[PDB]
């Protein structure tokens, strides 16, 4: 089934309804009229970050690795001329780096709810190609993911439902499962085929709610910029 649209809840709604119980929920009416969603393009990107460095994960999270380039030569290579490879400009803190750009987003009032500090809350940029594809994992904190340029397919399993995702046995994937999403081979992981979940399609403007440890899965349909808000 997909997962519920609800614009501008109360505090008091999101509070009870989502955040303690641990579901989630796509804010609508929030982030909407942010200066980020009318003003990024990538020329406006290409103005204010061209000339700054950035990480850039080149491949799939199948061979991958980690290099540095300036944000120019991450658009001219791997959006917009004809990609050898996919690249994604992934879990960068562009706003720390960037002041400017913190301009065009703010901080969700429902983060207000959390135990934590404003001060304390990670914000990552996560800007690349169609088709940048995460594997299906889950995270220590609370989550609202910002869609501003495209639109992005998600899947979300619940943390009861981890015996059926295979987590990696090493200390350091124990947060990732073995499964491919869109692909599971069935023959080695049969308990992920019964599994429910929850999808949607994330499109600019939307803000999606991952409570905390709920596991995730992300693909972008195009050219995609989302901005994450990790808080407790
Ligand atoms: C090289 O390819 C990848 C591909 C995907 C990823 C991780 N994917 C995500 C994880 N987490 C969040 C989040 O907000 O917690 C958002 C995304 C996202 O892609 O939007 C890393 C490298
Ligand atoms: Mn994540």
């Amino acid at each position: 089934s997909t997962v519920p649209r609800l614009h501008r809840p109360s505090l008091q709604h999101f509070r009870e309804q989502f955040l303690v119980p641990g579901r989630p929920v796509i804010l609508k009416g929030v982030a909407d009229h942010w200066p980020c969603m009318q003003k990024w393009s990538l020329e406006y990107i290409q103005e204010i970050a061209g000339c700054r460095t950035v990480p850039v994960e080149v491949g799939s999270r199948e061979e991958w690795s980690q290099t540095l380039m300036t944000v120019n030569e991450f658009i001219s290579k791997y959006i917009v001329n004809e990609p050898r490879d996919v690249g994604y400009l992934a879990q960068h803190q562009l706003f720390d780096q960037i002041p400017e750009l913190k301009q065009d987003i703010s901080i969700p009032d429902y983060c207000s709810l959390g135990d934590g500090e404003e001060e304390e809350i990670t914000i990552n940029a996560w800007f690349g190609p169609q088709g940048t594809i995460s594997p299906l994992h889950q995270d220590p904190q609370q989550n609202f993911l910002v869609q501003v340029m495209g639109r992005k397919y998600i899947r979300l399993y619940s943390p009861q439902e981890s015996g059926a995702l295979y987590p990696h046995d090493t200390h350091l994937l124990h947060n990732t499962s073995q499964v491919d999403v869109e692909n599971p081979d069935l023959e080695k992981f049969p308990k992920f085929a019964k599994a429910p979940f929850l999808s949607c399609i994330l499109s600019p403007g939307e803000i999606l709610f991952i409570p905390v440890k709920y596991w995730h899965y992300v693909r972008a349909l195009d050219l995609s910029f989302s901005v994450s808000f990790w808080w407790s």
